[PDB]
């Protein structure tokens, strides 16, 4: 309804990127790895570790008098592409903005390891941090989960696993996630041919991740919106994008949570596209929208 952001549109014309399966997974991962990215907060301490067999990268916030909270970050990329390096900047932005130790999880990727491999990896690291976070200098009593796109789906699913296993999450930050698999929502039609993610790509990556799941009654670990109840999971901030086919997905997920009594905040950056964290520190409207969600999560921790 409001126009696509003017700076965003100049950026999208200089480097037009489309998330698609074209050329196979290796070409797709290469197109995503090759996008030019601004380095964000490079001073921050980072370390590589392996946690319960899952490769991880750990970031520390600016050292302060207080012991920081810990946040698990689940990168996006349609459950197929993405890695610690192309998300390095995004993880650092979370670390500085939330003031938290951030654990970026390098989960297994489809199609080589389809559903539920990603869930097992992000969950294993979430279990490990909830018990061993002080070993990093973080407060294990202050934990949250964050994820974008496919990683937003992983973050919403991990919060249900955490509620049922007794892991206390104080918040879940969902950047433009894929929680419902409802293609009938309005944004899938309004934004079917949108700049970063279209409706074909949404359907393609779901099939590569979980081709053999009957979606008439799928498990909640695939579609978090289909859980018996969403009551009891950590409060939600859902950052949604106007020109994204998944916009109404996140907004619907906010409605289902509130109907189950869950504290839920949804913000719609109506002038932005899917994956606007990739423009952090580049597209001003993207940094501002990102900084809002980062601030709310700073308070809840």
């Amino acid at each position: 309804r409001p126009a696509l952001d003017a700076i965003l549109e100049k950026v999208l014309e200089a480097v037009p990127f489309q998330l698609t399966m074209d050329g196979g997974p290796d070409a797709a991962r290469e197109r995503f790895r090759a996008l030019p990215r601004r380095e964000v907060h490079p001073e921050l301490r980072a370390e590589d570790r392996i946690v319960e067999g899952v490769p991880v990268r750990i970031y520390w916030p600016p050292e302060s008098s207080q012991t920081p909270p810990v946040l698990l970050f689940f990168h996006g990329g349609g459950w197929v592409v993405g890695d610690l390096d192309s998300y390095d900047g995004t993880a650092r932005a979370h670390a500085a903005g939330v003031g938290a130790v951030v654990v970026s999880v390098d989960y297994r990727l489809a199609p080589e390891h389809p559903y539920p491999a990603a869930v097992e990896d992000v969950w294993a690291v979430t279990r490990w941090v909830a018990a061993h976070a002080a070993e990093l200098g973080a407060d294990p009593a202050r934990i949250a989960v964050a994820g974008d796109s496919a990683g937003g789906n992983l973050a919403a699913v991990v919060a249900l696993l955490a509620r049922d296993a007794g892991v206390r999450l104080r918040a879940q930050l969902l950047w433009y996630p894929a929680t419902t698999w409802d293609t009938s929502l309005a944004s899938f039609t309004e934004n079917a041919d949108a700049p970063i993610l279209g409706r074909r790509a949404v359907g393609s990556f779901s099939t590569l991740y979980a081709a053999d799941i009957d979606l008439s009654d799928p498990p909640a670990t695939l579609v978090p919106a289909r859980a018996a109840t969403l009551a009891g999971v950590a409060p939600a901030y859902i950052a949604v994008a106007g020109y994204d086919p998944l916009r109404d997905d996140g907004i619907r997920y906010a409605e289902l949570l509130a109907a189950d009594g869950v504290p839920a905040q949804v913000h719609n950056a109506d002038t932005l596209v899917h994956g606007y964290l990739g423009y952090y520190g580049v597209v001003p409207a993207a940094t501002e929208a990102a900084d809002l969600a980062l601030a709310a999560l700073r308070g809840a921790l």
